[PDB]
DNA sequence: CAGAATCAGCCCCAATGTGTAATACCAGATTTATGAGCGCCATGACCAGCCTCAAT
């Protein structure tokens, strides 16, 4: 739910881009796995207070 | 000329407004909590080539 008044499921975003919803979870897995690489985020990472 | 009436002037009585510096039971109806169940977005496991390199 990022810049917009709501989100969307997987399904509806799958229909919408004309891929499979298995396409989109492994194009969603790479990019987690691209934002857990490091050299980056490092400010995602200080904005935990614990 | 003195009389008292109905109007302004005057006066007594009531009213509000102020007061600082950090019982009993009976019956009939309703609802929240545990009963399971359909159904599913998303977890873990494959599995075909287009996209990305090598030798001659």
């Amino acid at each position: 739910g990022i810049d917009m008044n709501t989100d969307y499921t997987l399904e509806e975003v799958g229909k919408q881009f004309d891929v499979t919803r298995e396409r989109i979870r492994q194009i969603e897995a790479k990019a987690l796995r691209k934002l857990r690489h490091p050299s980056r985020s490092e400010v995602l990472r200080s904005f935990l207070d614990d």
